[PDB]
Formats: C-alpha cells, structure tokens, sequence
C-alpha cells in the first residue's frame, strides 16, 4: 500500500470495475479499495452462481443472495411476546436492540432495502437483467439536442454491453422460453413487442450460463502481471472507506481516509482523482460523513453549505410479482405436431413428428427434444424436457405500459406445498414501475445511531408519492394479473403482490445527475464530477435523476464509462516507474 | 499422469492425508467434485469474513445454500386451489429430484451434502470433542491403557491439525455466566468446561475459524514455501468408480469425469483414498461393484463388502434456546454501585477493583461498567460485543448425550428478534445410536442423482431400546438443565431435530478388526478387506453409538491410516 | 369453534404491525391509531392479552 | 394426551384490572385496562419449576408432538381470574371488598 495513487476506486463492484477497466487499461495507477472481501472463487468479483453444483440446484442460490443482503434500515421491534417464562428476563420497553435503528419511522421505511459487502459487490448474485433506458425513462446527457443525445447514449450503451457480454440469444432455443414467448407475442399482436430480456451472460454449454458480472468488466487481478505487465493495479479487500477529505475552499478532495479491518489501523489515501463506487446508499453514506449535505434529522432551517440535494428526491421502484402454473392449453402445444400411439411404458409407445412439415407448429430443434424427452422418459407426464431452460421473457418499458417486466425464472425458495408442483410448470412474474424523484423522499443519516462499521446509520423517509407513481403502479398490478392469465393461472403461495418497498435493490437518485447543481436539484454533473471539486467523481444508480422502471445497471455503467471520458482528457497518468 | 496416491474429497478427512502424504514425499492428487469457493485461502471457513462476524445471523444462509438433500422422498401435498386453466397431474409423480425409492417414513430426511472445496469444513461449527471410550472403537485389543495410549496419540495430533483449544471464550461474560451457574448447579456430579473449538481468536470481536484450509492449504506444489513437494488439486471433477482387478485384491485407476471440459479419463496411481463424506463414498464404492446396488435383498448377498451400507448411525438432536433469567443478568452486575438513574448527568455505576466481597474479576466488572456507562439508554449490562457462550458437559454414562450450550448462526423468526439476543442461549443435545444391521444406506439401479450417481436412498429408524430411552431421557434432561439458565424462547420449544439434520452420520463403511465378525469394511489402518491400496477416510470409519461431534475422530482414524501408508508404500522419486 | 366463537377479548392493545406491502393506492395510515376496538390505555407488555 | 398444568399467584397490590374514563368498551361501559406481571419471587419460581415438572413427567407417558410443544399459554387464556373484587375478614386489613357473606 503507497502513500499515492494516480485514482482511488473505492468499491469493487461493477461500477467501480468500469472506472478501472477504462482508466486502468488507460494507463493510469489506479487503487481500489472495497470494505468487504474476496469470497467467489479464482475469478476475483464473479458470479457466484456460475458454479456447476449452483445450475445443477438452482434454487439453493437463493441462500446466497439472502446471505449477503443486510438491512439497511431496521425500525425497533414493537413485537408482543408475552409466553415467556415468568423467571426470564422481560423488557419494560420496546428499546433499541439487535441493530434497530430508533430514527426510523417503520411506516416511512424501504424495509427491504438492503446493502451487500464482498469483492464484485451485489455483481456476485445479480439477476444480469441489462436493457436500455428509452428516452422517457433516461436522463438528458445533451440538452436541446435529441438526435444527439440519442447518438450520445447508444454509443455508451453500446460499450457497456460489450463490458457486460450483454446479449439477446443465450435462451433462444428454450421451449419454455418460446412457449411463453410466443404466445404472448400472439396475445398482443400489434399492441405490444416481447423479446428475450436482456442478459449480461455467455452461454457455455446447454446445461450452463456464464453468468457476467464485476468480474467481466475487470479480472481483479493486481498488474503488473504477464498479460498487462505495463498496467497497474492494487485491490484491497476488508478496507473500509470511510471520508473523503475537503480542503478549506470546497473545490478539491486532499486524501481518503481509511480503515483497514484486519489490522485495525486508519491510514490516508492520496490520489490525483477519487472515484465513488460504494452504491447509493454508501456513496451518500461516506459523502455525508465527509461534509456533504447534512449529517442528522433533515432540517430545513438549516440548509446545508454543500450539496443541499444529496440524498433527497430518492426513487425506488415499486416490485410487484406472482408465480404462474403452466395452463394445460400450454402444455398440450408443446406436444402438438406429435404423433403418439400405443400407451407410455408398455413395448409399443411411439412418439413421432414430421421434420421439416408444413403443418408443424414449432420448429425442428423444439419437436426433436420433445420426443426424445417423451420416449426416454415415459414414467413422466409431461412433455417439456428435464434440462429445458428457463424462460427469459419482457416486454419493455412503453408510455402505454410504463413498467419494466421480467416473465422468467429467477432462483426462488419454495415452500413446502409449492414443491407439490412441477417446477417446470412455473413461471415468476415481476413488474417494476417507476418512481417520481421527490425532494421529501430522502435517505439520510443520523448524528447519533451508527452500523456495523461505525458510520452514521442510514435512515429511509420515503412513501410512493401519489399521483402518476401510484396510479400506475397499481395499473401495473393489473397488468400482470391480466397478462400473467393468459399462461396460466397462479401458484398457490406466489400470489400477486407488492413486494417489501426497497426489496427490489434498484435505489436511486441519491446523488443524482443533472446540468446544473441548483436547477436541476442535483448533486453530480453529466461527467459525474461532483459540483465545485476538480477531482471527486461518483458512480453508480444514486446518480440516476429519473424515473426509471428497467434494471439500472446497464445505464449506470454507460454514465460511469462518460465519466471516464472525461477523467482520461483532464487528469495524466504518472510516468510508470 | 501417474501419480503416487489420489485422493477423492477436499474435506478435512482428505486434506489430513495430504498433509501428511504431501510431507511425506509422495506425489499426491486431489480431486473434488466442487469447486474453489472461500477467497485466496482454498478450502477456508467461509464465516472468516469480517461482514459475517458483523452478522453473524446471515451465516445461516451460507450452511443452506451449499447443504443438498440426500433423498427427497416424492412429495403427495395435496394443492387444490389451482385455477382450472392450469396444468395438473393426476398422481404424485416423480418430480422436482424426488428419489421414488425412498420410504418418507424410514427417512434420515435432513440428511444432506456439501460439494465445495473443503467441503462441509466451510461452514461447520468447529466443535472438536474427544470420545471416551464408551464411544469410542477400539484400536487396540485387550489392552485398554495401549488403547487409550494410542488414542490420545492421535488425538492430540488431530488437535494441532485443527488447532483445537478450549480458551477462545474465556473472557466472555455470557460464557462465564452460563459456564459458573452450572458448574455450580451441578457440584459434584457434572463437569462442564468451553466446548472444544478448532480456532484461534485474532481480536476481541474476530475468531478464525478452522477448516480443511487449516489441515492443508491446498495449494498446488512444489511452490516456493514447500519446493521439494508435489499436490495438484483439482476441482469441479466428479469421481465415479475405482476399477478393481479381476481378483479383487487391487484398485487399478479412478474413472472421473471433469465437470468442466466434460472429458472422461482413467487416473492411475499407487495409493487411492476414498475422502468423499459418509454418503458418497458409499456411493463411489458400491458403484464400483462393491457391496450391493439396488434395494437390498437378503437372499443375494453380495461378493465384497457385504457390510457396506449396513449398520449406518445417525444421531438424536434435541434443541431449543432459552431467554435468560432475570436472577442471572441481575448477578452480571452484583458488584456494582449504582449512583443516580440513568441518562442525566449524576448517573454512576461503580465498582471496587479487587475487592473480596465482589463475585466477578476487575476484567468483567470493568467492561460491564463501561457499557452501563456509555450505554445508559440500554437496559441491560452485558455489552454489545461480548463473545458468544460456548459450553459443554461432555458425554458420560450417567449422562450418555454430548451438550452444546452455546449461539449458532441462527434464522431468528422475527417475533423471536423481539428478543435482544445477548439473552439467548442455544441447547443442543446429542444423542448416541446404536449400530443396526437393518439400517442402511443403499443406491438404486434405476434413479441416479444431479451427477448420474446412483441415487442414495436410506432406510433408518432410531433403533427400539437404549437409543430411544436415551433420546427421550437426553430431551428431559436439557428441559431440566436449561430450566437452571432461563426459560425457553417463544419459537424455539425444546423439540427433536429432523433425523440426519445433525449431519453425524456414521458407520456407513465401517471400521473393525475382522471383516465378517465386526461386520465392517476397512480395519483398522483404514484398509479395505481384500485390497492392497484402497483406504476409506471419514465418519463413515466410525462404527460405534457416539454422541459427541465425530470429525476429530473420523481425523484421528485418517493419521494412523497415514502411518500404514507411509510403511508401505514407496513415494516415487522427485 | 365454539369457544373461540364466545370468547371477547377484554384488552387488546393498540396494533404496531407493519404492514408496507399496501397497494401505493391504498389508504395509508401514518401512525399506528386507534383501530378495531383496541385500548390505547393498555400496555402490551404489562396485560392479560388472553383475558376474554 | 394434552398436559396443562396451572400456577398459583401471588396476590399483589400492584396488579390491577382499571377502567379508563374516556376509552369505552361494545356496551359503551368503561373500557377494561389490565396492569399485570406475574410476580417475582415465588410464583415466577414456581411457575418455571412446574414447567420442567410437566416436561419430566410427561416424558414419562410419550414425547412430545411436533406443533404442541411445551410453553406457557398467553397469560390469561386460563380464564382463571381471582381477587378483583376480592374476600376478607376486614376490609383494611385483608384489603379487601367483600366479607366472608359475600356482602360489600
Ligand atoms: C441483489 C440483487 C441485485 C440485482 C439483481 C438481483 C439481486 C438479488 N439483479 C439485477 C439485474 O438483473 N439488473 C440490474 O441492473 N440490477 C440487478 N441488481 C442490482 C445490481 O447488483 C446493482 O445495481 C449493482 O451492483 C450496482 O453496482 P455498484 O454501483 O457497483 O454497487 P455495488 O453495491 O454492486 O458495489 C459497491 C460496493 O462497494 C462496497 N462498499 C460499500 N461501502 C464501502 C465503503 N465505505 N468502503 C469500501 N467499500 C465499500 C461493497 O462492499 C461493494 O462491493
Ligand atoms: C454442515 C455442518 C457440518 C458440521 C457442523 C455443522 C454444520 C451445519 N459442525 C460440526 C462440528 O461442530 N464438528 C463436528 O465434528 N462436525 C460438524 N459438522 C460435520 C463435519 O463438517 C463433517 O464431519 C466433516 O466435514 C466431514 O469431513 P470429510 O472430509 O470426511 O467430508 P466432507 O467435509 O463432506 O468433504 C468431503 C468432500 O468430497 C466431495 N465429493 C463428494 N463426492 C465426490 C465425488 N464423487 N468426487 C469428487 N469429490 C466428491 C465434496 O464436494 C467434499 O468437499
Ligand atoms: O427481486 C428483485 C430483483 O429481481 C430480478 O428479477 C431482477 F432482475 C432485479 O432487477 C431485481 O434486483
Ligand atoms: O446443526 C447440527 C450441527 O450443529 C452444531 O451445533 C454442532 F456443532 C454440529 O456437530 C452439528 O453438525
Ligand atoms: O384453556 C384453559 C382452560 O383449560 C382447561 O384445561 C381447564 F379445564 C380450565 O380450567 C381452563 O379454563
């Protein structure tokens, strides 16, 4: 560890793995320091869901992803227990204990709001969900411009897809995924698209998906090595972040102060340019904790020097989802161009179709594995085969269904009487529906309570601000009832239903972007260079202004790419030496 | 490639033969059939992180995510709130993995597996108890104190493999509580001390945690710390079979099957060593054509290993938690002075250091005055980051069930998360079982499992007498003693534990002196009947009823295996 | 059935519940108020809920 | 086979059944309020040692089933209520209501 670094990254997920990539690959010596720690293989910051044993049980991966999200907001516990024993020690009060945070108003919570620490951060259990913002859903990067600001977008998006491997293909040949596919393309034919949701995956082999994640954008791996002997690059896990120093003038940061964990020592950090990468709720967290905003109960007769809008006009999304039952129409498509005789078992089951007949309903690789299924397996009732991918269905984001939605399989924990149920049967439906950026709806921190690693406790006040927010959100409940119907009906125990607020994990706005600091009530311009500092940079869904119903990601990740652009034209790697 | 001795597992049992084959000289192969999974450090204990010593509840998560059924027997939930449009089946058909061989009622149903590298090793609790003889198989015959010598030999080389220690606790408040109040309720009959733990305490609010990584760090060799060294492990390799001779006295190679390039190949070496758990290496040997595949059927004995699957042992679990007493968080701070009232500015709490009238060290009483100081919003005196309890009364005749009064990672319902949990205190009770002919461990012909292994089915019920008055004796006795700490939590009721949950199976390919009259298969070197070079390692050696937690036994078995080895077998040169 | 169909609870506290999986449409309280017949007299931890 | 056992209490001052002077009940009658704890000393004693009394010698006739294991009941579910009008040879000195005629 040196005194001084061309960039310090702090965070090791997948933004901050953009900004290294793009500066690192620039030539530039760059640190990144991450408070959690490598825990996901040889390929530092990956999938951790990219393991034989994980696409062999996939529904045990949803213990992974439980393991690694911790609360951000508790409200205290008003539970009534009053079967203890009489001889065992009983509270006169609901006080504060188990990490509850006594600031948070539990009525005004995003109770499933939720924070992950480990190398590649939450890129190690993501769902890999990456489509584009369309305009309506995307903030302004030129204004009074909208050719150009389009042209200006896809070239970023563009670059971050291939930074992700995004692609469009990799369940094309899912029978369940066209069963569903199809159908629904026929249902709102004219009226609405579906395609494959976009997926930052390659897929190896039929029974296996390189899920991407931190990992893809950049290996973790220290340079100089071998294959980069002329790029440098240090990550050091279990160091917690925790200030960025402002000199007197507010229009530089001085150094970075930190806490290495496994020694305990705090130690400074310099560097010519500093970039946050600490998601949106630490990025506000350490900005705070540095100045920024206001530390403590928001007070509007105090408005704070610098930065008066972090950490307020925060969105999250509402989430609504269900759990659908294959319909027996379906099924028996899948079946259609088959001919069968005889009885399943007995010496004389035949099952046949016509390759390449015209009177087929679904092609030739889907017929194939049909019959091969049906004559290898004949104990068994149904026609989709075992090893079937999982559908990967949306229809994205339009101004007549503004919601985003996933019609797929995402890892789930099945109750008892779910497991009664075939899972190829099943299909999750999630609608996501955007969220109105209002000043009221703030994260802020406390000047008393602090976490786990002794920073201010964040705390949530944030209600679905009435109005468009939620008429479409119910709107868009609605719609999944109605569509969701057409393949099925719902699963017992997987009922549509708004899901935990926050649960969803796409908060942002927390630091947001804008053109202007006071008229765009933002905190971070189109570089995302924090107003009045040459050298302080955030990246992440935090800087996200709008309302937004698709998987954020992608877009922060095209933001934090422009960042770089101008990181690279205004700061100069040192000599390497 | 050739190699002097391949091992099959990762696990702790495996890596001790690394270890000591590894130093040895010999030229050693390891295969496991998962992958690397716990940072830099390869075979680690995953609860080593700072954020899960922060949280240590989400640790739960972790132990469920890698923990893979055994045998799911097909699954007759009645669902009939479906909406007509959906597809129903019209039987309970075999689906979502069930194993339709196996008896939902002779079921060891929490059973289940782990393939990772290190294998459960990455997530176990670390309780390292030493058998005493009534639990423990002989390895020397009429010769009790030649026995008990040898044990201990052993013992205490496994101890250092794991770094095993029973003073990582000692400066806790809520252990020594626990550990007095029932030293003293139980004055001259019971002994209790700190459970035995393989770690080492690195800090105040941070225990490294052993693991497999302990016994041997898996990395690949020669390397610049152990240049004259050779180890090549390699994961995500499913080991099938051990091809035996045509006379049966020899292995001759280990079919497997990398998971990766998908190729199949034929290893060769002159050792090989069966280190896969007590279920799969069952399973590897009965697919080689040891003992009998399918439902087993008496009157078609088969040629090898007869023994095999038979005789299988899983434990009793009874568990409930407790809130403690209001008597004993009184006593936490029965020697302090309490000045004012807490929050203004007059409030003390004060002690005097060294004072013979106190009940509790300066060490104690100084912490306890700092959090009733710092912390006068908080109700209660023990402080916030005060390690966890970690006591034991080990098994004895009078009390035939190892105890663990203690925390684990823990799901907590949140209606129990009402309840602060520094008053929380695990019970855990274990009982021993007796070694039936009738319960078994077998594979069918016909279902295989998520690797095209056959499929493992149990046929298991705690054996009628001894071992089911024990259990039911061990449940009153842990409702009596945890009645001495406090009452039970809401939530956690005193209760048997699903059978195979407690993951102490045994007995699976056991160990004895003479193959027909101990009815077993390896003796006691760990040595198949019949086979010059084949050793079996792990719980499944164990052939005895045994309450406390098998694994420093099952290691102690692996070191003497080690020995027979090392006399035998010539390390090829490097 | 019966019993339970007989039995009126004589106090039962003011209700803290949670519930934060309300429709954004719905009617939203924004503080636990006097609801279904409870007792804002009645602390929770010093009663006897089952009393009836 | 069900277990029940019952506790004795000690008789408290502190413990309370009130009405409240504004909150009425479904009869419009004052609204009953209950101040209650089960007393230290004795009676919490007591009421633990009957618990390991009742798993000891329940163990006796069968183990427990699953979803019916041993617990204290929700206090007050016995509907076993005493002393709120309570009996006495004198009313200071017995603190009391009604004499040994039941009469005020
Ligand atoms: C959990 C979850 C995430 C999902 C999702 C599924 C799940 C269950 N799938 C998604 C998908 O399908 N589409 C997509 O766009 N989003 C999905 N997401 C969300 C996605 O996972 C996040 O949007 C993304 O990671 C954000 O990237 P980031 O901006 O890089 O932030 P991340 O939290 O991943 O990394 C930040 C980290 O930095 C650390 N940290 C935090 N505080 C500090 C301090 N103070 N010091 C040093 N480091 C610090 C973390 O430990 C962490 O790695
Ligand atoms: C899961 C767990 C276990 C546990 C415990 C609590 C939890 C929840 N805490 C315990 C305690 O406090 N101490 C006690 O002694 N034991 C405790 N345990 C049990 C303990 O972890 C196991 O006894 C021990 O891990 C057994 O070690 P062993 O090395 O024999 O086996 P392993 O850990 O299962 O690793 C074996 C491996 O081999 C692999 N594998 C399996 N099949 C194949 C094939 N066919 N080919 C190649 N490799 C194979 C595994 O993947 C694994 O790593
Ligand atoms: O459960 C919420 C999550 O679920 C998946 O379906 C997603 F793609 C994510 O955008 C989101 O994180
Ligand atoms: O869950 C069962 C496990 O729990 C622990 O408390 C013990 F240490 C273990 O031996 C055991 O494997
Ligand atoms: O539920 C409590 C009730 O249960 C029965 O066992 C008793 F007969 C009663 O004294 C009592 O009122």
């Amino acid at each position: 560890m040196d005194i001084k670094y061309d960039v310090v990254i702090v965070g090791s997920g997948p933004i901050g793995c953009t900004y290294a990539r793009e500066l690192v690959g620039a030539g530039y010596k760059v640190a990144m320091f991450d408070i959690g720690e490598i825990d996901s293989g040889l390929k530092i910051g990956a999938h951790k869901k990219n393991t034989v044993e994980y696409q062999k049980n996939i529904d045990k991966f949803v213990n992974v992803i439980q393991g690694q999200l911790m609360s951000v907001s508790v409200p205290v516990n008003t539970l009534v227990v009053d079967t203890l024993s009489p001889t065992s020690w009983q509270a006169s009060t609901f006080f504060v204990r188990n990490g509850s945070n006594p600031e948070q108003d539990p009525l005004r919570n995003l109770s499933g709001q939720a924070v992950t620490r480990v190398v590649g951060g939450m890129s190690t259990h993501w769902t890999c969900a990456t489509p584009r913002f369309d305009r309506e859903q995307r903030p302004l990067l030129v204004k009074d411009d909208a050719d150009a600001d389009d042209a200006e977008w896809d070239r970023l998006y563009t670059k971050a897809e291939s930074y992700f491997q995004t692609g469009t293909d990799q369940f094309k040949e899912s029978i369940r995924h066209n069963l569903v596919l199809n159908k629904l393309t026929e249902e709102y034919k004219g009226q609405r698209d579906f395609q494959q949701i976009p997926l930052a995956a390659t897929r190896r082999s039929p029974t296996f998906v390189e899920w991407s994640s931190a990992n893809t954008v950049f290996d973790l791996q220290n340079r100089p090595n071998t294959d980069a002997p002329e790029e440098r690059f240090n990550l050091f896990p279990a160091v917690a972040c925790e200030r960025v120093v402002r000199n007197a003038l507010n229009s530089e940061i001085e150094s970075l102060h930190i806490h290495d964990l496994i020694s305990g020592d705090r130690f400074e950090i310099k560097a010519d340019v500093y970039v946050l990468t600490a998601g949106a709720v630490h990025n506000t967290q350490l900005l705070v904790n540095s100045g920024f905003g206001q530390l403590g109960r928001p007070n509007p007769a105090n408005p704070p020097e610098l930065l008066p809008s972090l950490g307020s006009y925060i969105t999250e999304q509402s989430l609504v989802f269900c759990q659908t039952v294959m319909s027996t129409e379906l099924i028996d498509s899948v079946k259609s161009d088959m001919t069968i005789r005889g009885t399943p078992g007995e010496l004389t089951y035949s099952v046949t179709y016509t390759p390449g007949a015209s009177t087929n309903k679904h092609p030739d690789w889907w017929n194939e594995k049909v019959k091969n299924h049906m004559m290898q397996h004949q104990e068994d009732p149904l026609p989709i085969p075992f090893e079937d991918p999982e559908p990967q269905v949306t229809t994205l984001f339009q101004p007549s269904h503004p919601w985003h939605t996933q019609i797929h399989r995402d890892a789930f924990s099945w109750g008892a009487v779910q497991q009664s149920i075939d899972s190829r049967l099943i299909v999750d439906w999630r609608f996501f529906g955007r969220t109105e950026p209002k000043e009221e709806n703030k994260l802020w921190f406390s000047d008393k309570i602090t976490d786990a690693y002794n920073m201010p406790q964040p705390t949530f006040d944030f209600r679905f601000p009435a109005g468009r927010t939620s008429k479409e959100a119910e709107d868009m409940m609605t719609d999944m009832c109605v569509m969701s119907a057409k393949i099925g009906g719902f699963l017992p125990g997987s009922l549509p239903q708004f899901m935990e607020p926050g649960l969803v994990l796409h908060l942002g706005g927390t630091h947001r972007m804008g053109f202007d600091e006071k008229e765009d009530n933002c905190c971070v311009n189109t570089d995302s260079r924090v107003f009045g500092f040459k050298n302080l940079f955030l990246g992440g869904c935090g800087n996200i202004p709008t309302a937004y119903g698709a998987n954020p990601t992608l877009t922060a990740m095209s933001l934090a790419i422009k960042s770089c652009e101008y990181i690279k034209q205004n700061f100069t790697p040192s000599p390497f030496t």
